[PDB]
C-alpha cells in the first residue's frame, strides 16, 4: 500500500509525487498514455524537441516558480513572437506598431492610435455578440484580419453567432515590440519538457498504458490518499453529464529542409484555411540539423470521448462542475488538481503555484 | 427420497450430517468445492497438513464442545504466539510484557501501564474513527507499530476513514506471556482437521463440484428437508442485494528449507509489505521434515461472486441480513446455518455450539 496514488504524470501529478518522494513518502502515478509529463510531453523526433500537444513557452512574473523550474532544467533565452498569415497578407503578433505600420501604412504611435480609436468607436451600444465585441475592442481591420477567421475556425460558428464573453480584452501596444510575452522570466527547458518529468517522477512508481478509471476500486484501494488529475467529472461516471470542452487535433510532418516557416508559431487567421497555426519545433530551441519536423494545428469538434483542450467555462458548465466539486468535497482523502480535476485552463507557472500550494499543506512530516 | 439435503460439508453441515446419519438419517451433501471440509479444509503437502484458507486453531472454555471434537480426533498442544514484524522491526503478539519491554525499553509492569494509559488519554471523547478508538484503546505506540499498517491493508483505507466499530476491544496483559488465547482447551488436530470430517460423513453420500443454487433443478425433491449452509442471500438470488464480505487470497509456496520463519504465525503489520501473513503450516505440528510450506496471505477485494471471508457486519448489511432472515422463518423444510447462513463471523467452538443446538431441536 502506497501514502499516495497519483492519477495523471502531468505538471501537477509529477509536482505532487517529487515533492511527496522528497519527503520519504511512497507514490504510485498512474498514467493512460504511454508516456509520461501530459500535455507538456516532448518527444525527440529526428534530434528535435516536439512539443506533441501544442507549443509550450513557459513564462512567469514570479521568480520562486522560475526558480522552482530551474531545479529540473535550463531554460534558453526562446521570445515567442508569432506571425500571423491572413490570405495573401503577413503580419506580426501580437499587436504592436509593427501590426500597425503593416495594416495602414502609418509609421508614428499617434497615428496608429488614431486609426484604432477611430475605428473601436463604431460601435455606439453594448455588443451584442463576439464580432460587435472584438471590433469594440480592437477595430474593424484588425477584427477581419487577425481575429475573425482564427476564432470561428476555434469555435466552429461566425462570431455573429457567439456571446461577447469569449474575449474579454485585446491588448494593444503603441511600440515596435514583438515580444508576445510581457513576463520578465521566459524560455524553453534546454532537452525538452519530457526530461523534467523524469526527475520528478525518479522515485515514485509509474504505471504507463493505464486508465485508472477501468480499474478504480482495485487502484483506489493501493493508496491512503488519492491526487487525480483527470477530469472530475469522468472520476464521478459523468453521472451529471460532461463538462463541456473544445478539442484539437495536430498533424505531425516530418520534412526534408532546414527551416519551413522561419519562426516557431504561425497563426492562419484565415476561416477557409483549416488549420489554426502551424508549429515549427526546432525553433523554440534555436535548431540546427537539416531536417524539420513541423505539426499543423487543426480544431477538432469535441464531445464526451475526445481530447479536452479548451474548456468553455460558460455559466452552465460552471454550475455543473460545482456539482462535482460538492461530491468532491465530501469524499475524504480524495483531491483534484490541475486542469482537468479543476476544470480550468491553467498556464504552466499557474499550474506549479497550485500544485506547490497544495504541497505546502497536504505534505508534513 | 434422501432425509436431508446438506448444501456445504463444512463444520456445520458435517456435524449435523454425522448426527443425523447416526440417528437413521439418509444425508446428502452436496459441496460445490473438490473436497470436504468448508474452510476448515487441510491439505497433505509434503507431508504438512496445509491450512488451505488460512491458519485454523481450534480454542474453547467449553469441555463439552471441547469433548465433542475430541471424538474424532486427538489435539496437540500447540500455542499460538504469532510474532509481529513491522519494517525492520519485530515484536511479540498478542499485547503483553514481552511486546511492551520492546517497544519502550522498560521491564515492570507498572512501568508499562503507567505508558499505555498515559497514551490512551490523549482521546477525551467518543472516538471518531477507527484510529481514535485503537489509540484510546492501546495508546499511539501500540496502535502505530501493530494495528496501523496491518488494518490499513485489510480495509484498503486509512484509519481515520474507518469506522470505530471495527474494533471492539483490544486486550492488555501486564504478564510476560505470548498466549494468544486465554482458553483452557487449545490445540491442532493430530492429522489435521480433514480427517475430521472424513469420520463424519462416512455415513453420508457426498457429492462435490456441484453448486447447489447453479444445478438448483438438478436436486428438485431430492430431500425432505434442506440445510443450507451457504450464502443465505444467494439462495432467495439476493432478491435484496449482496450481503457484504472482505475477502482473502492465499499464495502457497513450497521451499526447500526445514524452517522458514520459525512460528506458525507472522503478522505484517506495516502497510508497505502487500501480505498481511506468512503462514508457516509445519509449525502447527510441530513439522520435523526438510522442506517446508508457506503461505502469503494477502486481503482481496471482494464483490459479489468472490469467495466470502469476513462479513462487514454494519448497519446496512445487518438491515438486509434481517430482510433475508424474516424469508427464512416463512421458508418450510429449508434451515440456515453456519457462517454463511447466518452471515456471522463464527469461531469453530461456535459453530459445534450452533450445529448441535440445532441437531437438538431437529433430530
Ligand atoms: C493547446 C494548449 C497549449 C498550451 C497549453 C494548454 C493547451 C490546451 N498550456 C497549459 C499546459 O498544458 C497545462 O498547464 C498543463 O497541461 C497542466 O498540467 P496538468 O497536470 O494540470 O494536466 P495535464 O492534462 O497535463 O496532465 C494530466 C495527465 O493526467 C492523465 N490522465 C487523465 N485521465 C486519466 C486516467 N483516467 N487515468 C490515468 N491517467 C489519466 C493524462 O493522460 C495526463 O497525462 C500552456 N501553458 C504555458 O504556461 N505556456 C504555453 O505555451 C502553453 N500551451
Ligand atoms: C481466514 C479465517 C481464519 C479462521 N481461523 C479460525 C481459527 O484460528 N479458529 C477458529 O475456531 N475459527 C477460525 N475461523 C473460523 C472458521 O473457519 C469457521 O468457524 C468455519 O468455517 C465455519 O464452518 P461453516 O460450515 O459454518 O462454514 P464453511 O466452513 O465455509 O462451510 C461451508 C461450505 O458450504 C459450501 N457452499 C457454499 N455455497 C455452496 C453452494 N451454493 N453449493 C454447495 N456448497 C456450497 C462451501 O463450499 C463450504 O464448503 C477462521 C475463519 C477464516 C475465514
Ligand atoms: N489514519
Ligand atoms: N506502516
Amino acid at each position: 500500500m502506497y501514502d499516495y496514488l497519483i492519477v495523471g504524470s502531468g505538471l501537477f501529478g509529477s509536482i505532487f509525487a517529487y515533492e511527496a518522494t522528497e519527503k520519504g513518502y511512497t507514490c504510485l502515478v498512474v498514467e493512460q498514455r504511454e508516456h509520461i509529463g501530459g500535455n507538456c510531453y516532448t518527444e525527440n523526433i529526428k534530434n528535435i524537441n516536439v512539443h506533441k500537444y501544442g507549443a509550450h513557452i513557459f513564462r512567469t512574473s514570479d521568480q520562486n516558480i522560475w526558480d522552482y523550474m530551474n531545479q529540473f532544467c535550463e531554460f534558453n533565452h526562446f521570445i515567442n513572437s508569432p506571425i500571423a498569415i491572413y490570405k495573401d497578407e503577413i503580419y506580426n503578433l501580437p499587436f504592436n506598431m509593427n501590426t500597425f505600420s503593416k495594416l495602414w501604412g502609418i509609421k508614428t504611435p499617434n497615428e496608429a492610435r488614431k486609426i484604432i480609436e477611430m475605428q473601436k468607436q463604431i460601435i455606439q451600444h453594448p455588443p451584442k455578440n463576439l464580432e460587435e465585441q472584438a471590433i469594440s475592442l480592437v477595430g474593424t481591420d484588425v477584427y477581419e484580419k487577425l481575429i475573425k477567421g482564427y476564432t470561428e475556425k476555434q469555435w466552429g460558428r461566425s462570431c455573429k453567432d457567439l456571446p461577447a464573453s469569449i474575449i474579454r480584452r485585446l491588448p494593444v501596444r503603441y511600440i515596435y515590440d514583438n515580444n508576445y510575452f510581457n513576463d520578465p522570466y521566459q524560455g524553453i527547458p534546454k532537452g525538452g519538457y519530457t526530461a523534467i518529468f523524469d526527475k520528478m517522477l525518479k522515485k515514485s512508481k509509474v504505471i504507463l498504458n493505464t486508465d485508472f478509471l477501468k480499474y478504480k476500486d482495485k487502484f483506489k484501494n493501493k493508496a491512503k490518499k488519492i491526487v487525480f488529475t483527470g477530469c472530475i467529472d469522468a472520476y464521478y461516471d459523468y453521472r451529471y453529464g460532461a463538462l463541456e470542452y473544445r478539442s484539437l487535433k495536430f498533424e505531425h510532418k516530418i520534412l526534408n529542409l532546414d527551416n519551413f516557416q522561419g519562426v516557431a508559431v504561425v497563426n492562419y487567421t484565415d476561416k477557409e484555411i483549416p488549420y489554426t497555426r502551424i508549429i515549427e519545433h526546432k525553433h523554440f530551441e534555436f535548431g540546427n540539423t537539416d531536417t524539420t519536423v513541423i505539426s499543423e494545428e487543426y480544431p477538432l469538434e469535441w464531445i464526451k470521448g475526445i481530447e479536452p483542450y479548451y474548456p468553455i467555462n460558460d455559466e452552465k458548465n460552471q454550475a455543473l462542475y460545482e456539482k462535482y466539486k460538492q461530491l468532491a468535497k465530501h469524499e475524504s482523502n480524495v483531491y483534484f488538481g490541475g486542469r482537468l480535476g479543476e476544470y480550468r485552463y491553467y498556464d504552466m507557472q499557474d499550474v506549479v503555484r497550485s500544485a506547490l500550494l497544495f504541497c505546502k499543506n497536504e505534505l508534513k512530516n
